[PDB]
């Protein structure tokens, strides 16, 4: 079960996500934070990577919600459904957070895969557009 | 944390997937059991798709190893780490069990994207060449 710093940081991490507040995601970020997304293998390290594709990534996902949640002593699982227009998916956020309740590693896998495809082409689009 | 008959039940998903015992995995299954795979949206419901499927899929994977572990009150998630050829993958199965320690649901996912097309892929002539 754990701790109380990352509870918290588990709390914020619900926050940001639930109000889109990304200007607050790099507090809740260790500086060597690692991120392993859907449609690429190699992970991205820092908190650059996370700034830039997260907020894209959460965009482009309709009607999203949280689902079954999953917890080890360190870290946590967390089933969501959305849809990306009439495709339906589902995925997991695996988080993991420090004894300082900040996020060191994320992982997000989706399915299905042909939908990533799709997906990940917009998230593209996504970035090319940002506006902050 | 799970009572004991689900630790059990995991103990015995652990075994099967471990010496790829598929003979002994319908016991541990409910009947109605719902599977979600990581290349189709619909699940699936019930044994035999759970079981055409899955043993193919662990076919065609290789070194796989289970990594990180979580868990709920009735089930639990767990990471895995596997390749085909030179192609890495890591994914996870989401498995919830019953009170008697009978699995109930079986969600699969992996990433990347493009890896899971091309194994499922290879799956399907598997079936195929099964069938």
């Amino acid at each position: 079960s754990p701790n109380a710093a990352v509870q918290s940081g588990l709390q914020e991490w619900h926050r940001i996500i639930a109000e889109a507040d990304w200007e607050r995601l790099p507090d809740l970020l260790a500086e060597d934070v690692v991120f392993s997304n859907p449609s690429t293998f190699d992970p991205y390290h820092g908190k650059g990577p996370l700034m830039v594709i997260l907020p894209a990534v959460f965009s482009v996902l309709e009607n999203f919600q949280y689902a079954r949640h999953f917890s080890s002593k360190s870290g946590y699982v967390l089933e969501f459904n959305a849809n990306m227009g009439d495709e339906l998916l589902t995925g997991v956020d695996l988080i993991e957070f420090n004894d300082a309740g900040k996020i060191t590693d994320l992982v997000v896998m989706m399915r299905p895969a042909s939908v990533v495809i799709d997906l990940s082409v917009e998230v593209g689009k996504r970035i090319a557009a940002a506006q902050s």
